[PDB]
């Protein structure tokens, strides 16, 4: 853009990376979980990341400020989460000194480039820093202890007449994925554009409640086999899965460390994908498929065009949707009419993950961005396991980064992740 917006991108994703480091060195090399980086790995690694896709073309071969091996360690194809806390890491104290560093070059190198010079690595690297503040995020939420955070600013209340309902799409040909023409830093996997043929379905007007999931663990949901996958019941055995993460005995949830009431109007959040097919299954509904999610976001069937958000091309706003981080939660169900997709969906940006079915996949005519493993060894029967995608984005996640055509993915197993369900059914 101007490069004076794309600084301020980068300065306003490190601002919170800093506000979620500013604790103790002793917090910042602990291990709250062992799905999860200790704080200062994902501290160094965001500088090592910036170096090397902004200071160095992508290529390890060219000169870092860290020594090969160090550099290394922040490699997280090499290194398995849970194995992280142990190895020989920089300290909070050097790891802050090296991202200042970068940073420094990192600026200076975009005041020097040349008129109408490609930036897409820039906004690459803004989406890379705001997706490591969520990951940080899930960390501090797993995080045993009195809260390091306060509980989350204020969010609109929602309303009734949502919960339970759908909308209809109507079947036809749409248009799936972007052109960097349409949005210049679109990530590879959500290129090109394309045209795919869905045929009709409904999609539920809001997420999932948290009293709708209660009400499947009331009526035995966790103890009834015939709602999940082969695959499904076995982890939901093996994991002793009975109710949503930090969900507790006593009715209460906590969240970053907060013991509070479970609110019954929120999307149910800290499911994994297994459990997510069975509520659906259970609720008489099914997941949707990606295509579907991304039809009823962006999809105008009055005027068979794309929106850039679901509401229209309207930067979002906090009367739009709920995103950035702050809330720490997502809003009550009904809480942004002002969001609805044209096809009535509300939303589908912002609040929670959403699990669909689909695995991760390229579209026709996918080619990879200079970090080409970004998405690459994750596509289905590439060798790297089984994934689900998700879509819309969370309340942690930052607008500048997240669009319709936006793709997440995990393992089904996952649910420390911000991520829950919306429903949808077929059509006769
Ligand atoms: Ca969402
Ligand atoms: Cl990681
Ligand atoms: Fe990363
Ligand atoms: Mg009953």
């Amino acid at each position: 853009p101007h490069r004076a917006e794309l600084a301020r991108q980068l300065i306003d994703a490190r601002n919170r990376t800093l506000r979620l480091v500013d604790f103790d060195d002793a917090e910042l090399r602990r291990q709250y979980d062992p799905l999860m980086s200790p704080l200062v790995w994902d501290l160094a690694h965001i500088g090592q990341q910036e170096e090397l896709w902004l200071l160095r073309g992508g290529d390890p071969r060219r000169p870092g400020l860290l020594e090969p091996a160090v550099e290394q360690l922040y490699d997280a194809f090499v290194h398995p989460r849970a194995s992280r806390v142990h190895l020989p890491l920089l300290s909070p104290a050097q790891a802050r000194r090296f991202c200042a560093t970068v940073r420094s070059a990192v600026l200076d190198a975009l005041d020097r480039l040349p008129e109408d010079a490609d930036t897409f690595a820039f906004g690459m690297v803004v989406s890379h820093e705001h997706q490591h503040d969520e990951t940080m995020l899930q960390a501090l939420n797993l995080r045993s202890g009195e809260p390091l955070l306060g509980s989350g600013t204020a969010l609109p209340p929602g309303r009734p007449g949502v919960a339970g309902t759908s909308v209809l799409v109507p079947g036809g040909p749409f248009v799936l994925g972007v052109d960097l023409a349409d949005e210049p830093y679109a990530l590879d996997n959500e290129r090109p554009a394309h045209v795919v043929d869905v045929p009709a379905f409904r999609i539920g007007r809001v997420p999932v409640t948290n009293a709708e999931w209660r009400a499947f663990i009331d009526d035995g949901g966790y103890r009834q086999r015939r709602w999940w996958s082969d695959a499904g019941w076995a982890y939901r055995c093996e994991a002793g899965l009975t109710a949503p993460q930090f969900w507790n005995p006593d009715g209460t949830r906590t969240r970053f460390g907060h013991v509070e009431d479970i609110p019954p109007d929120e999307p149910v959040q800290h499911v994994t994908y297994f459990e997510a097919e069975a509520y659906a299954a259970w609720a008489g509904a099914r997941l949707p498929t990606e295509i579907e999610w991304e039809k009823a976001c962006a999809w105008d069937p009055a005027t068979g065009r794309r929106r850039r958000y679901p509401w229209g091309d309207a930067a979002p706003t906090a009367a739009l949707a709920n995103l950035g981080g702050d809330a720490l939660r997502p809003a009550p169900v009904g809480a942004y009419p002002a969001g609805a997709s044209a096809c009535g969906a509300e939303q589908m940006l912002g609040d929670v993950w959403e699990w669909t079915s689909s695995p991760l996949r390229p579209w026709p005519g996918f080619t990879p961005m200079i970090y080409q493993r970004y998405s690459q060894p994750f596509f289905e029967g590439a060798g790297s396991g089984d994934y689900r995608v998700l879509r819309g984005g969370s309340w942690a996640v930052a607008a500048d980064i997240l669009r319709p055509s936006f793709r997440n993915w995990d393992h089904p197993i996952r649910r420390q992740i911000f991520a829950g369900v919306r429903l949808a059914w077929d059509v006769d």
